[PDB]
């Protein structure tokens, strides 16, 4: 791989990393290795592999304390990074993360978008990074993000894509799947979630936070909305409940509330995911651990706050003497997040910028994913100035779409609208009297013919006829009426056109993203395996 890799090397040495400007390669310490003190705790990764799903979720019920999920490896850099943490660097400190926090519930390192980013951007399969943090991380429950009926593609999938996406997930390591809809609808979500408890994993079944719980302008998203929609969950066997605060709208008298209403409600035990876009994450896991929460995700330090989770280390200080503790070695982690610091300095190119707690949010629901992609396509298309006020389209437009789930890809839905009409000076009033004649983007007219599900309230009748002006409009699931695969001609069909046969991991990649991993093969046959460089010498040369 001599060959491949001087390719590489050359390449990026005289014409930079694309996407980013060709910086001069700057000379970088070797991060600080932890020093670490070592307990055998016996973790619940240790217990699922024992004795299953259902000795987990009794080993939850049964802990006092707050369990934490570590998301340093998928939420914490999709919020903060841009997605570009590299595996190279996830390697040189997994082993600590694995023996120095036993305590940790799981660590996030799948889904997302980091399944998109890798073949994309970093030239990495996401399977083998899973394959090698699972091994190097042998006692740590692994956790991914799952968007229901299509896995970590966009667009919707037959059921048996999905299940045999599920299957080879757990297989190659994955043990918990927090299992997510985009607009809340059941249908999307129950087939995964069964696929997950036949692989003998463990189900986390999602309700994405929206809106106001305790403003009663905004009855939509009450909290009776809540307590039915986890009745409804709980009734899916699924083994815990996640409350996914994907914009950081959660706030600490509302948590408190909503946990405590959810946890008398239901039986399975709650896992509360929040960012801290507002500031205000530490404060809402707080008024969570009173109401009762079981699980809570945090990030470490140094891939913490902003956009991101609240700090690992910070939320144990926060509890450290109260009636619930958090479930962590504060000095270990203090130790690893060492490591952290000294590796994000690699990843300069991908920063955000100066990051000071936003409560504009609370406005804007828009997820600090969809907040940077509106930095990078407003802007770069001439509108950069007018941000801070298409942040008021993006609130308008959200009201007007019947006041929506603002996830992915559901969140995209709503930024392609407000961005169309401040591109085209298109008020509300106009779209309704002037909107027969527009052009409406694709994957808004796709939203209102049924694509990604049925939102609750349905759609604004009116509105929904001006933008699919004569397409078809379903009610039911999208993956009903999706276009059958059989895997055995997808694997002929891929085996001629990699030139190798492919394992069951290759069809299923191939399956949701076939451009992309085709790109993906074209670039290791070029370069073969530029995970392997350190990320300075892999973004410089
Ligand atoms: O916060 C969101 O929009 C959900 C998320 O992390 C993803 O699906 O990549
Ligand atoms: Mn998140």
């Amino acid at each position: 791989r001599g060959t491949k890799t001087l390719h590489y090397l050359s390449m990026i040495t005289v014409n930079g990393f694309p996407g980013i400007e060709n910086t001069e390669k700057r000379h970088f310490e070797e991060p600080r290795q932890p020093l670490l003190n070592l307990e055998k705790k016996k973790t619940a990764k240790n217990i699922l592999d024992e004795q299953g799903a259902d000795a987990v979720v009794d080993y939850v019920k049964n802990t006092k304390e707050v369990l934490l999920t570590d998301t340093t490896l998928r939420d914490a850099h999709q919020s903060l990074l841009a997605t570009r943490l590299r595996l190279q660097d996830m390697k040189g400190i997994a082993q600590a993360i694995d023996q120095g926090l036993p305590e940790l519930f799981s660590a996030e390192m799948w889904g997302g978008a980091t399944f998109d980013v890798a073949y994309r951007f970093l030239n990495e399969s996401p399977w083998y990074r899973l394959r090698k943090l699972r091994k190097l991380m042998p006692n740590t429950m692994f956790q991914m993000l799952f968007r229901g009926s299509n896995a970590v593609g966009y667009q919707n999938y037959p059921d048996n894509v999905i299940e045999e996406f599920i299957r080879v997930a757990a297989h190659e390591g994955i043990d918990v799947f927090r299992i997510f809809d985009s607009l809340n609808w059941l249908p999307q979500m129950e087939k995964s979630i069964q696929a997950v408890r036949d692989n003998g994993k463990i189900a986390e079944a999602t309700i994405c936070y929206t809106g106001d719980i305790l403003d009663p302008s905004r009855p939509k998203y009450n909290i009776q909305y809540y307590k039915d929609l986890a009745k409804e969950l709980e009734a899916t066997g699924a083994h815990i409940l996640a409350v996914k605060d994907m914009a950081g709208l959660l706030k600490p008298q509302a948590a408190y509330r909503l946990i405590s209403e959810l946890k008398d409600t239901v039986d399975l035990p709650i896992h509360l995911h929040t960012h801290d876009t507002s500031g205000n994450g530490i404060i809402t896991y707080s008024g969570a651990t009173q109401a009762g929460v079981d699980i809570i995700d945090v990030a470490t330090a140094s891939l913490a706050g902003g956009t991101s989770q609240p700090s690992m280390q910070s939320i144990y200080y926060a509890l450290e003497h109260g009636p619930r503790h958090a479930s962590i070695n504060v000095k270990n982690a203090e130790q690893i997040d060492h490591y952290w610091e000294d590796v994000r300095k690699y990843y300069a190119p991908f920063e955000a910028g100066i990051t000071s707690p936003q409560t504009e949010v609370y406005m804007h629901e828009m997820p600090g994913g969809q907040y940077t992609n509106l930095k990078s396509q407003a802007a770069a298309v001439g509108l950069g100035h007018r941000f801070d006020e298409i942040k008021q389209m993006y609130r308008k437009v959200n009201m007007m779409f019947g006041d929506i789930i603002k996830v992915t890809p559901s969140s995209k839905v709503v930024g392609d609208m407000a961005l169309f009409m401040i591109q085209n000076d298109l008020t509300e009033e106009d779209v309704y009297a002037r909107g027969n004649e527009l052009n409406f983007p694709e994957s808004v007219v796709s939203f209102f013919r049924g694509d990604l599900g049925q939102p609750v309230g349905g759609f604004p009748e009116k509105l929904q006829k001006i933008i699919v002006k004569d397409k078809a409009v379903i009610t039911d699931r999208p993956g009903l009426h999706a276009e059958k695969v059989d895997f055995e001609t997808v694997k002929a069909d891929l085996e001629q056109k990699i030139g190798y046969e492919p394992g069951d991991h290759e069809v299923i990649s191939y399956i949701m993203y076939p451009q992309v991993f085709l790109d993906y093969q074209k670039m290791q046959r070029e370069f073969g395996a530029v995970t392997l460089l350190d990320t300075p010498t892999f973004l410089h040369g």
